[PDB]
């Protein structure tokens, strides 16, 4: 691996929004998913898989750093897959509102020396809520996320 | 061809700093320079640029033009991009300093729901100007064939249009 971008979210659940962010990621060897330690994270963590499972992009992995680490800030997440990688460049992927407060994450600074930070656009937009919100009131999620997803989320 | 990035600046003059930011760049299928408009002559920055591409000998990079063609915001000068490469995802980049003053610029929100923006690491011009005003040593602040054309040319030393 070269060129390691890792995306940290609730994926609470995965959703077409995760995935419109995902996808226009094959320019790098690697895309690590790493969902952040409502749906308890063993359930997250299966649904990410199912994700994976239903997207089927070659680059795309979970990644569990959170546990070892286990808050857990951005720049400890970087340290450790830099740590894990020492030869690969790291991209952090973010949200766009995250990308234009970025100034106050925690060693910020340190962050911009050492590795790219990348916003990627959200062309699918779907809040976590209303997905969650869907499944409680019994209303059809089928074009809110992928099929195995779904099916979980369903079960 | 599919993975374009954008990277602007003044290039005021072409330093190691901007290769520490383009040799990050080796995954995208093209990486496009674009000069923006004691600034030097913008022809003589792309003649500087140009130089500048040739010493890095970084396969993926070529200077882009657009924005004289447009003469400019980065909002206007991406959507000039995607109508040239209308089949290309555009990434746009950006240094840090931008980076934290990026809401600053135009439509940055618009910008954000359409491109992918950068922000790579400053792992490495304005020292370069105030070292050649001085006399002092620019051969650690770029590349050897832009450092032969500053001084050759008494580039902000001794002008700044070359006329
Ligand atoms: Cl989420
Ligand atoms: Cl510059």
């Amino acid at each position: 691996m070269k060129k390691i971008a890792i995306f940290g979210s609730a994926f609470n659940p995965p959703s077409l929004g995760h995935k419109s962010v995902i996808e226009s990621l094959s320019h790098f060897d690697l895309v690590l998913l790493e969902p952040s330690i409502m749906l308890d994270y063993p359930i997250r963590c299966k649904l990410v898989d199912a994700f994976i499972k239903d997207m089927g992009l070659s680059n795309v992995q979970r990644s569990d750093l959170e546990q070892a680490l286990y808050s857990v800030t951005t720049y400890a997440l970087l340290e450790k897959i830099q740590e894990i990688y020492p030869t690969a460049d790291i991209t952090f992927v973010i949200g766009p509102d995250n990308f234009f407060k970025f100034a106050k994450f925690y060693k910020a600074e340190e962050i911009t020396e050492r590795w790219t930070v990348m916003a990627c656009p959200e062309k699918v937009k779907i809040r976590s809520t209303d997905i969650r919100n869907a499944l409680i009131e019994g209303k059809d999620i089928s074009t809110y996320t992928t099929p195995t997803v779904s099916e979980l989320l369903l079960n």
